[PDB]
């Protein structure tokens, strides 16, 4: 049945944590990307934002060099083959 979820997932959807990383993933609302960008800055200190190219066939991505204590705004955007980008996935994590 539905486990009522189980969070089935389990094991801390969130491994990297080393150097408080972080695991993202998302879906390639989009077959015409031709690779995703990923953005994180910190929420707090407002620090300068850092970028992520990955393929199009990237569905997921390991934020490593995180600072512990601190929180970051992720946000995915995909690139389309005319070099469009389009938020797919934002979402904020506390290391």
């Amino acid at each position: 049945g539905p486990l009522g979820s189980h969070l089935v997932a389990t094991s801390e959807s969130v491994t990297e944590i080393t150097a408080s990383s972080f695991v993202v993933s998302w879906v390639s609302a989009s077959d015409t990307v031709s690779g995703f960008r990923v953005e994180y800055e910190l929420s707090e200190e407002g620090d300068e934002p850092q970028y992520l190219d990955l393929p199009s066939t990237a569905t997921s991505v390991n934020i490593p060099d995180l600072l512990p204590g601190r929180k970051y705004i992720v946000n995915v955007y995909q690139i389309s083959e005319d070099g469009e980008q389009s938020l797919i996935l934002s979402t904020s994590q506390t290391t």
